[PDB]
């Protein structure tokens, strides 16, 4: 859910 770990 953030923009380095699209994810998370």
């Amino acid at each position: 859910g953030t923009v380095a770990v699209q994810f998370l």
